[PDB]
């Protein structure tokens, strides 16, 4: 989770979409969804990313209806939005032991339980926190056999963003959960 504020500048892919969809939470508005291979995607939009800005007009207070609304009426060419980044996100390093464990459970994406005499233990991993990204990959969506795949197939040190699964709760709710699976960009970002 980098220290503070950037500024991204976007572009209208030729069907005039950008890849977000955006939710209203606690008067701020959060990416709720970046679609794979968008102009959201290019610019390094994430998953749980806040939007102070949009064209220097301030978010706070806005409806998730109404920043649908403001960014279908932007002139394309350029769109700069004001990011803080991933906010009620935290950034966990484990290391595996010899069996190839990190040392939790989880369920449906949520950490449920923490394995004693573990790197997940010494690191303070918390249990009712939802994987949100996995050696800077987005886990959103994927099966939890993926999820396990993912962590099998990462080297030694593991980095996990997780976030309090009553937010993550919040911020998914009305988005369909094969879109979820489908449509959330899981790639490794391009250079």
């Amino acid at each position: 989770i980098k220290q503070g504020i950037r500024e991204v500048i976007l572009c209208k892919d030729q069907d005039g979409k950008i890849g977000l969809r955006l939710k209203s939470i606690d008067n701020g508005i959060f990416v709720q969804l970046v679609q794979a291979n968008s102009p959201a995607s290019l610019v390094g939009l994430r998953f749980g990313d806040q939007v102070l800005q949009i064209n220097g007009e301030n978010c706070a207070g806005w409806s998730s209806d109404k920043a649908h609304k403001v960014l279908k009426q932007a002139f394309g060419e350029k769109i700069t939005m004001t990011i803080r980044d991933r906010p009620f996100e935290r950034t966990i390093t484990m290391h595996k032991d010899s069996t190839g464990h990190v040392g939790f459970i989880f369920k449906n994406g949520k950490i449920t339980s923490i394995v004693k005499d573990s790197s997940a233990a010494r690191n303070g991993l918390l249990t009712e926190h939802n994987i949100c990204e996995i050696n800077g990959q987005n886990v959103i969506g994927l099966k939890d056999s993926q999820i396990a795949d993912i962590l099998s197939t990462s080297g030694t040190v593991v980095t996990i963003t997780i976030m309090p699964a009553f937010i993550f709760e919040h911020i998914i709710k009305r988005m369909a959960p094969s879109i979820m699976k489908s449509l959330m960009d899981h790639t490794i970002p391009e250079v």
